[PDB]
């Protein structure tokens, strides 16, 4: 228990957010307060953030087969921070378009 909840939330939120924020590549725009630590180098726009996150979680999922647990720590921090950063911005603007 517990450990299973964080998994459903991470994957659940990532799916929901990606769905609601799916059609954002058209007006994807990242603020000037972007952080290289929380966001990747490619993270230049909204669509870029979601895309980068998708590639991270994907590799992290398959990495389990290569016993890349030690790497899960870093990938986890980045992935977790990414979803948090996106949810934070969307939360501020509130569900009411830009």
């Amino acid at each position: 228990m517990k450990t299973a909840l964080l998994l459903e939330k991470l994957e659940g939120q990532l799916a929901t957010l990606r769905q609601r924020c799916a059609p954002v590549s058209q007006f994807a725009t990242l603020s000037a307060r972007f952080d290289r630590h929380l966001f990747q180098t490619r993270a230049t726009t909204l669509q870029a953030c979601l895309d980068e996150a998708g590639d991270n979680l994907a590799a992290l999922r398959h990495a389990v087969e290569q016993q890349q647990l030690p790497q899960v720590a870093w990938l986890a921090e980045h992935l977790a921070a990414q979803l948090e950063a996106i949810a934070r911005e969307a939360s501020a603007w509130s569900l009411r378009e830009w």
